[PDB]
C-alpha cells in the first residue's frame, strides 16, 4: 500500500538542485545555501491516488567523478537533469550529465526529466525552445520550475514519477 521512488536530481553546482529538493521535501527555500538538505530526503505524498514515498538523492556537493556519484546513478529510477535558466554552462553541461546516466544504465530508455531552473529571475539566458528541443531529441518531459515561487516543482518531480510507472508497465 505504499510504493518507493528513488528519484536523483543531477546538473551542474548552483543550478538550484538542493532548493528544488527542499523545496518538494520541507516546503521551504530560503535564497541562500540552505543546511536543511541535510534533513531533507524522503517525502510521502499522494501522487494520483497511489501513496508513494520520493527518496530524493541530490548530487549537490560530489566531485564530477566519485563512487558516491556512480552509487546514485545505480540507484536511481528517475532523474531530474537540471540547468539553471540564467546560466548557459548549466546548459551545455546537460549532454555530460545524460551520458553518464546512460553509460552506468546501459539504457537508452532510463526516465528522466529536464529542468529549466530559476525561472522567478529575469535576464535569462537559455532560452525556452532550446531546451525543449534538446528534451525533444532525448525523448523526455521538459519543465520549467523555480524552487522559490515553486513554479513547475510538482510538475517536475510527479512528471518523474509518472515517468517511472509508464517504465515499469512497459
Ligand atoms: C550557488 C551560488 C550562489 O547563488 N551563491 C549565493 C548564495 N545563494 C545561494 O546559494 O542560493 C542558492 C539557491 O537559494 C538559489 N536558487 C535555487 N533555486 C532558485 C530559484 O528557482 N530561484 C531563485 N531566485 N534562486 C534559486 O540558487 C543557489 C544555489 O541553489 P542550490 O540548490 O544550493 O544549488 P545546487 O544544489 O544545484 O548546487
Amino acid at each position: 500500500h505504499m510504493t518507493e521512488y528513488k528519484l536523483v536530481v543531477v546538473g551542474a553546482g548552483c543550478v538550484g538542485k538542493s532548493a528544488l529538493t527542499i523545496q518538494l521535501i520541507q516546503n521551504h527555500f530560503v535564497d541562500e545555501y540552505d543546511p536543511t538538505i541535510e534533513d531533507s530526503y524522503r517525502k510521502q505524498v499522494v501522487i494520483d491516488g497511489e501513496t508513494s514515498l520520493l527518496d530524493i538523492l541530490d548530487t549537490a556537493g560530489q566531485e564530477e567523478y566519485s563512487a558516491m556519484r556512480d552509487q546514485y546513478m545505480r540507484t536511481g529510477e528517475g532523474f531530474l537533469l537540471v540547468f539553471a535558466i540564467n546560466n548557459t554552462k548549466s546548459f551545455e553541461d546537460i549532454h555530460h550529465y545524460r551520458e553518464q546516466i546512460k553509460r552506468v544504465k546501459d539504457s537508452e530508455d532510463v526516465p528522466m526529466v529536464l529542468v529549466g531552473n530559476k525561472s522567478d529571475l529575469p535576464s535569462r539566458t537559455v532560452d525556452t525552445k532550446q531546451a525543449q528541443d534538446l528534451a525533444r531529441s532525448y525523448g523526455i518531459p521538459f519543465i520549467e520550475t523555480s524552487a522559490k515561487t515553486r513554479q513547475g516543482v510538482d510538475d517536475a518531480f510527479y512528471t518523474l514519477v509518472r515517468e517511472i510507472r509508464k517504465h515499469k508497465e512497459k
